[PDB]
C-alpha cells in the first residue's frame, strides 16, 4: 500500500479549501489538490506557464517562495514536506 502523509493545519486548510474531505493523502494526491488550487487561483504566469507566482497569494508563505517551477519537482516535495507531520 502507497504511503498516507499527513498535511499540518496550514496547508490542510488549503487542500479542503480546494475541495480535499479527508486529513491523510498520497503524494500524488496532494500534488493533486495543490494543483487544482493554483490553477483556481490563476497563479501561472502568463507567459512562462511553468512558472507560478506566490507573491501575492497565501501560497508564498505556506511554501515560503515568491514564485517556483513545475518543473522543479524536488523542491516541490520539500516545501511540501516541510508542511507534513513528521
Ligand atoms: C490541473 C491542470 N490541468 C491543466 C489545464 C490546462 C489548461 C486548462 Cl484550460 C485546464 C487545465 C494545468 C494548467 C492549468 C492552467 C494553466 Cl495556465 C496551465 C496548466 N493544470
Ligand atoms: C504542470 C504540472 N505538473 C504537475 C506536477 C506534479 C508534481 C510535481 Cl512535483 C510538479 C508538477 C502539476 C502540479 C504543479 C504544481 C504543484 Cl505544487 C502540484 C502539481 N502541474
Amino acid at each position: 500500500m502507497e504511503k498516507l502523509v499527513q498535511p499540518t493545519p496550514l496547508l490542510l486548510s488549503l487542500l479542503k479549501s480546494a475541495g480535499a474531505q479527508k486529513e491523510t493523502f498520497t503524494m500524488k494526491e496532494v500534488l493533486y489538490h495543490l494543483g487544482q488550487y493554483i490553477m483556481a487561483k490563476q497563479l501561472y504566469d502568463e507567459k512562462q506557464q511553468h512558472i507560478v507566482h506566490c507573491s501575492n497569494d497565501p501560497l508564498g508563505e505556506l511554501f515560503g517562495v515568491q514564485e517556483f517551477s513545475v518543473k522543479e519537482h524536488r523542491r516541490i516535495y520539500a516545501m511540501i514536506s516541510r508542511n507534513l507531520v513528521s
